[PDB]
């Protein structure tokens, strides 16, 4: 599984996951009440998020684009 690790105007930036990684996440990380961080990448399982946070997670090539 490959999943994109940063994106913007430039294209993306993509990982080869590691063995056992078989998922893509994208997560909304509460920071503040006007803030929320963003990352995205491999993952081993889906963890459910603590309140206020959003994780979301698929299993195909790039599905966190």
């Amino acid at each position: 599984l490959t999943c994109v690790t940063s994106k913007s105007i430039f294209g993306i930036t993509t990982e080869n996951c590691p063995d056992g990684q078989n998922l893509c996440f994208k997560r909304w990380q509460y920071i503040s009440p006007r803030m929320y961080d963003f990352t995205r990448g491999c993952a081993a399982t889906c963890p459910k998020a603590e309140y206020r946070d959003v994780i979301n997670c698929c299993g195909t090539d790039k599905c966190n684009k």
